[PDB]
């Protein structure tokens, strides 16, 4: 496995942490791209087409949507060997996200809201996973990953009132098919 490198392919799915300022999950295309350092050590990176998300509370419901790209970029050790046919893995790493097309809608305008947006965010990560090689091209493969992500939202209340923090914090689920490319 040493040399090797394989993309993966399928849903991740974006799960924000904690009146009430509510998140909504969302669930994308994920792709992945991964080399091994070694029989063990793994260099991945993850991809995502842009994430929606629905922000509001009880009372009045959703009064904005956010999109955002989540890149990670992660070290990683897989268990067993090379000859494993089963090989979960662990990793640690750094994420950066970007949110973009974020506006409020008829409700939060009237409300008096406008001019929103997110500030980028940089974070720790963590991951556990599993990937079963199938054959020497294929495999399936499940992931949780765990991302540090905290941003100011600015956006004025019928005034100025531009600045507050977000925390996502949110765990990512992945499901998904992959090649071997070696």
């Amino acid at each position: 496995e040493a040399g090797e490198f394989f993309m993966r392919a399928g849903s991740a799915t974006v799960r924000p942490t904690e009146g009430g300022f509510s998140v909504t999950n969302n669930t994308q295309l994920g792709l992945t791209f991964t080399y091994m350092a070694t029989d063990n050590i793994g260099v991945e990176l993850l991809a995502a087409t842009p994430f929606r998300h629905k922000i509001g509370t009880r009372a009045t419901g959703d009064i904005a949507t956010v999109h955002h790209l989540p890149p990670t970029l992660m070290a990683q050790w897989y268990f067993g060997d090379a000859s494993s046919k089963f090989r979960p893995y662990v990793g640690a790493g750094i994420n950066y996200t970007t949110f973009f097309d974020n506006g409020f809608n008829d409700h939060g305008k009237e409300a008096g809201l406008s001019d929103l947006s997110l500030k980028d965010s940089w974070g720790a990560a963590g991951q556990v996973g599993v990937d079963y090689l199938i054959n020497r091209d294929w495999l399936v493969n499940m992931s949780v990953w765990y991302m540090d992500i905290d941003t100011t939202a600015n956006y004025k209340l019928g005034g100025a009132q531009q600045h507050d923090s977000v925390r996502l914090d949110p765990w990512v689920f992945m499901f998904s098919a992959g090649y071997r490319f070696h």
